[PDB]
């Protein structure tokens, strides 16, 4: 009886085996935009990804990530909220059964397609899983997915989900460029906040971007027809692949931009 997004292992779920979900920095969270405040001490964000090297996708069950060599300083975040130096491990998605759910944050109680999430460790503590244990291991860089025109830099993950379908597969995924992917604005909000998945270490740095990308209805379908179940199982399509919004404590939320 593992933890997932059914009636029976869901979010509401989560507290018994990981009593920190109903913790004092938990993700993800509604962005109220009129109570975000701009933070002109916040540095300028650099997303350094020319040199990303992608190596593999895998279906965990949860989720497909596109994993990437953080062996060495290749594809880094630095500034905007951050100190130091984060290595880009891995790309994944949440989405929804609709167009109308799927994304973690909400941004005034509106929820997006889906939210692609960039997940960066800091290098001051030399491994992901010594990271996780910290306050400051992680910064995870949150974009928004609208339904409208496709995006282009995406058809190359939605053209190899056929070959990971169901839980533990996983393919080749060399050459892939994250970079297409990115909005052209790089404004956004920051909070202290947490893993949105189990475990839910209390170890992120959020940045949310505040411009969504656009995908086409046939590039979010192909996500749709991933299986959250093994092969041979009965079928299970892997959506409403979230956790809701948590509260925000006391927290604040900081805007890069007026
Ligand atoms: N939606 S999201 O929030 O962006 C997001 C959600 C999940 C993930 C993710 O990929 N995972 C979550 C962390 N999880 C963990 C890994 C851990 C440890 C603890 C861990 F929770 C340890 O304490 C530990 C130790 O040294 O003792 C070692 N490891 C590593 C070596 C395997 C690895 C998998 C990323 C982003
Ligand atoms: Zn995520």
């Amino acid at each position: 009886h593992h933890w997932g997004y059914g009636k029976h292992n869901g979010p509401e779920h989560w507290h018994k085996d990981f009593p920190i979900a109903k913790g004092e920095r938990q993700s993800p969270v509604d962005i109220d935009t009129h109570t975000a405040k701009y933070d002109p001490s916040l540095k300028p964000l650099s997303v350094s990804y020319d040199q990303a090297t992608s190596l593999r996708i895998l279906n965990n069950g949860h989720a497909f990530n596109v994993e990437f060599d953080d062996s060495q300083d290749k594809a880094v975040l630095k500034g905007g909220p951050l100190d130091g130096t984060y290595r880009l491990i891995q790309f994944h998605f949440h989405w929804g059964s609709l167009d109308g759910q799927g994304s973690e944050h909400t941004v005034d109680k509106k929820k997006y397609a889906a939210e692609l999430h960039l997940v960066h460790w800091n290098t001051k503590y030399g491994d992901f899983g010594k990271a996780v244990q910290q306050p400051d291991g992680l910064a995870v860089l949150g974009i928004f997915l609208k339904v409208g025109s496709a995006k282009p830099g995406l058809q190359k993950v939605v053209d190899v989900l056929d070959s990971i379908k169901t839980k533990g597969k996983s393919a080749d995924f060399t050459n892939f460029d994250p970079r297409g992917l990115l909005p052209e604005s790089l404004d956004y909000w920051t909070y202290p906040g947490s893993l949105t998945t189990p475990p839910l270490l209390e170890c992120v740095t959020w940045i949310v971007l505040k411009e969504p990308i656009s995908v086409s209805s046939e590039q979010v379908l192909k996500f749709r027809k991933l299986n959250f179940n093994g092969e041979g199982e009965p079928e299970e399509l892997m959506v409403d692949n979230w956790r809701p919004a948590q509260p925000l404590k006391n927290r604040q939320i900081k805007a890069s931009f007026k």
